[PDB]
């Protein structure tokens, strides 16, 4: 009461091979459902099939949404860490939580005033053990204000169990946070809590300097051969020879090679312009998806792709990559004017194209009477000899994510791009406490329903360290950096607008520096 | 499991990112080709953005419990899911890495997809289905697929404002980053453990 | 004020042969009688007789009614602790009681506005000595929440003494508390306090695997004998002979036993059809009842009984076991659409059926000239070669109960199941600091009525250690465990409906585990 909790710690510093960071903001935290609990299935759908089931509740409390970067870094930084290092990874982090203030609210006659009630608390933990459904990963919005000035409030809290559309199995599992040890504190008092990483391979944040099909010398060849002549173009009599070749420096294509392509899955090609698309709603129809227990679904926001050829800005990936809203977009139908779609133009060097074919197989087998047949391969497996790079950054977008506890899983490298770990930051969940409203004066079987509409605010801080690999090729020409445009502009980038509201011009990837493959 | 790979997701809140939801535009009779897009919708939640994927799979002939639900021609040896091997062809089972079936679908199961252990009392063929324990896998229907389903479906070319838009099935599938299951059950009327080939590639050798 | 007093510590664990487990939870504390005592006698009967009779006060202080386990347990751990071990008993209990906020309230022309006043206090206390009359036991409703999230209020306090009917005999007591110490306590300052329990018995969590009569071998017979010939078969001349046979393998029910049914008293069995019943109103006549001092009355919940014989789950004692209206019950005559009536086909192996008679025994004395007579016999007592196994525990009801400190008392264990102890948990009694409103300018003699409405919060923590015995049983075969029904249903058991508020589907017992006799 008489003492403020903690100071504003909310910068950037680069002690070299690592970086520590920390955003100081401030939020605020609003009853709900009124302190209870409900449950959430297709009942409150109202349309949905077998597609979009779900059974779960939603609880009174709330938690945290900080998984992105636009809210841990400021832009210049982010330019910093990536126009110099080749590859990094989150080391440390930490949380405090203080300055809490409970404020009351009467409302008599329309005339309501906030007054402030410091007699109450809050409590507050974090699931160590996650046996709690891991809701971030899942990229809610609601995130932490990737600008630092302004102030949000915390998103309530809901989840879902294994469900049969409708209804729900008994293997339909059914939670409360408030069976956990929270942190009981009142005003005055402030919060903290300690968190540490483990080893995860740094996100290669580097653009190739060759391909797969041009990693080998021109100069010579192969002193292996190859079949580049099944019939004798000897006149008229084609008849069936067998001519072999080398490494050509020309046919450099028929060469031989010894790594492959990585995985992939086919996309259906749409563009950016209006007329190079057919005139039928494919969204859903005509789009990638899979299947799982008759509740069909998109296999998005990603695979394991690049989105197009050279010079195919025009067409992306249906569903294959992301897609941001400039500040100020509503929930639907807004147009192509308004997002920042993510073009995958750095990948073409290692991972194909997900709206492009990926190879050509023999269809049986060819022979003097019968024809040789040429199959198409549009979808494909993974086999020895592939090497690919998984989704990039986007600050704009998702930091980590959260694996999946199970035994079977390959290549945890997010779909979402990011990191994944075995057991991820936990989930930081709060609520206000119930402050029971005037109790009848006589006895009453019955629970209290009635309370008083309050809510309090604080300070959020977060220290994320960070590891870095910074380059150190010998590139002897100058490879390409990230820069804002340097001719003048009415509104500069990442600007404040002369109304405080603040955006993002474009999206950033980090593949930048050229590194040899 | 708890929850499945298709809704781990929260229902109450959004997904800052978009998806395309509108390739034409339903604006009267010249739905022409427009860009709409939308969010995590709590009822579009299908629609919605994951970051996993259901692991691998290997299509299987769809059989049921009951007689008259089978068509009638011999496919036990021949409309069977099987490989290919030095001419040596042979079935691809007792399984794959997978789950029997979707909800309420207790008649069907996949044809090889799963085990057989005959009550006590059995002789060596044709013995019905009166004696048999079939093993029922609507557990893993969290994780992993349906053999006797469909797996997923994918863009067949390109499509074009003048060329229609092809959409091709996928019935099997091989492995990628973003894949994770879970392996057969256990069954202690069966196997306890197992033998590992020594070679060099091998990959997840849980049997 | 400037300081909260203790986090929310609620949660089980097992330990291995320990268990500990509490529940944290938040009340409301209104005033009562406006602080003033009063005098409850048959003169706010209106009605009863002799019958109903009570002479007691109403003290302005409220207590605690946290004697039940599904407000102490979880449902799962219930089922973990029932599925898994043979016999349990309680070892250790704290209370602390916390973060009070009290707020008086004005009532300004119907505008009434809750305002904070941390410049009160309140006063509650422990009644170690045992002094005051034990209320707990009786079982009366106004629980903690059996649930978690949901806050409740404190039931006011109330007690009976000896009573002729309307009036009160000299040897009636008159208590009030105001006149033990209290730990006067005001906000942010906490309280707690701690208890230990004593042995007792425990509550033989398991069902039986053999019964009286049918926990000898088959393959051989006994080498007593016993009289199976009264006359003689031998013709039309059927005399009066001795025949004697052996422990037969067929006539085991003749056979020759070592022990028996514990004790009995005939109720009255009724169905849970309509058509099965009579047509009449026996629920207060045709009923088993006791007399005392002509104060006639029932003589259950219960008896030390089984509820039927087998597949009779239609017949249940009229009023031999218990009743518990599911979620949404109103006071009277509601139907057995809504309550869970609790079926004991679990103890037919010890305890016979108070439904069913008990045995037969001889009327006179058989003799040549007059026949033999075979009385029935209903009603019973104990005798030495009877053993049996009390009620069952029921979460959804008591947990332990008060022991009359009295001189003869035999196998003092709880008719309403559950555990007796000659020292039980103390009782725990809070009232609200009497704010004198404003006092007169100048003097008056009379005493001060006004006062200031007024209440408060907190959260309530109960540490209950717990001690428990395994099954180490060799049962080849599987046993029977308690489980969620494994299908698809609406509404998840136990779970919250879409509004928060939850129930329980059905009543829960231990006897499981198959325990060979
Ligand atoms: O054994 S394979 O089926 O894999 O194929 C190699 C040999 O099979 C043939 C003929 O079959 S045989 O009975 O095994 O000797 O298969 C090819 O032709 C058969 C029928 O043809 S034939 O005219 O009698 O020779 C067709 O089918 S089937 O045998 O699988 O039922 C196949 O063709 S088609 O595309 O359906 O028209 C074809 O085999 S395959 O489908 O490509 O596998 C002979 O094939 S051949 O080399 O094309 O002539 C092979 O034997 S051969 O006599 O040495 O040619
Ligand atoms: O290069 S691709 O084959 O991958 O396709 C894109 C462009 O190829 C076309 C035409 O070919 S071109 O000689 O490369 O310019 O392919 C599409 O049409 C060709 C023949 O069509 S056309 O009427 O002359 O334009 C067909 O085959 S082939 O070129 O591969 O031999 C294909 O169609 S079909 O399904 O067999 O009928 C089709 O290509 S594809 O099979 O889908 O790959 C043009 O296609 S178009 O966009 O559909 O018109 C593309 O060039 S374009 O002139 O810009 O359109
Ligand atoms: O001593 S007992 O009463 O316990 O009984 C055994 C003997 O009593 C009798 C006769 O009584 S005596 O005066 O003690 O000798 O009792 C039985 O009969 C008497 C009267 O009967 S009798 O015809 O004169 O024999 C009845 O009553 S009473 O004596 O108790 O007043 C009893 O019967 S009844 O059910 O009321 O009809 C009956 O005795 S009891 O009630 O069963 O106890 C003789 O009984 S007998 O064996 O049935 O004949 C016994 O003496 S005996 O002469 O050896 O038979
Ligand atoms: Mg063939
Ligand atoms: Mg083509
Ligand atoms: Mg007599």
């Amino acid at each position: 009461v008489g003492n403020s909790s903690g100071n504003w710690h909310c910068d950037s510093t680069w002690m070299g091979d690592r970086v520590i960071t920390t955003s100081t903001r401030t939020w605020a935290l609003p009853t709900y459902n009124n302190h209870l609990y409900k449950q959430i299935s297709n009942s409150t759908s109202g349309g949905s099939s077998n597609d979009n089931a779900y059974f779960g509740y939603s609880t009174p409390w709330g938690y945290f949404d900080f998984n992105r970067f636009h809210c841990h870094f400021s832009p210049r930084d982010w330019q910093r860490l990536i126009n110099n290092n080749w590859g990094f990874r989150p080391k440390r982090l930490s949380f405090k939580l203080f300055n809490i203030q409970v404020k009351e609210v009467t409302q008599n006659e329309g005339t309501k005033t906030i007054a402030n009630n410091l007699t109450s608390t809050i409590q507050v933990f974090t699931d160590s053990e996650y046996q709690l459904p891991y809701v971030l990963g899942s990229a809610h919005q609601g995130c932490l204000p990737p600008f630092p000035a302004d102030v949000f409030m915390i998103p309530q809290y809901g989840y879902l169990t294994l469900n049969n559309g409708s209804q729900a199995v008994g293997r339909s599992s059914f939670y409360c946070l408030e069976y956990f040890p929270s942190q009981m504190l009142r005003t005055g008092n402030n919060f903290q809590f300690t968190y540490t990483f483990e080893d995860v391979p740094f996100h290669s944040s580097y653009a190739h300097s060759q391909s797969l099909d041009r990693l080998m010398n021109p100069l010579i060849d192969q002193y292996l051969y190859y079949l580049s002549r099944t019939q004798t173009t000897g006149g008229t009599t084609n008849t069936q020879t067998l001519g072999f070749s080398q490494g050509g420096p020309n046919t450099m294509a028929n060469q031989a090679k010894n790594w492959l392509p990585g995985p992939c899955y086919r996309q259906q090609r749409v563009s950016k312009t209006s007329a190079d698309n057919n005139n039928s709603e494919y969204s859903w129809t005509g789009a990638t998806k899979y299947h799982l227990n008759g509740r069909d679904s998109l296999v998005n926001p990603g695979p394991a792709m690049a989105s197009h050829k050279d010079d195919e800005e025009k067409f992306f990936p249906q569903s294959g990559v992301l897609i941001f809203g400039k500040q100020g977009s509503e929930k639907t139908n807004v147009d192509i004017e308004k997002v920042m779609i993510t073009d995958e133009e750095e990948i073409r060097t290692t991972n194909p194209v997900a709206t492009e074919q990926y190879g050509s197989v023999s269809t049986n087998l060819q022979r003097g009477n019968r024809q040789a047949a040429t199959a198409d391969v549009n979808t494909q497996g993974v086999l020895p000899g592939m090497v690919w790079q998984d989704r990039d950054v986007y600050l704009q977008g998702p930091i980590w994510a959260k694996i999946p506890h199970t035994d079977g899983h390959f290549h945890p490298s997010p779909l979402m791009g990011g990191f994944g770990l075995k057991h991820p930051p936990p989930q930081i969940l709060i609520k206000n406490t119930p402050v029971p409203a005037d109790p009848p004066t006589t006895f009453n079987q019955s629970k209290l329903n009635s309370f008083i509409t309050q809510y309090s605010t604080g300070q959020v801080s977060v220290e994320i360290e960070w590891e870095l690999q910074k380059e150190n090729s010998k590139r002897w020409n100058p490879e390409i950096q990230y820069t804002s445009n340097y001719y003048k502009s009415t509104s500069v980038d990442f600007a404040v607008n002369t109304e405080g509201v603040y955006s993002e011009p474009r999206p950033i990837g980090t593949r930048y520096l050229t590194r040899n493959l």
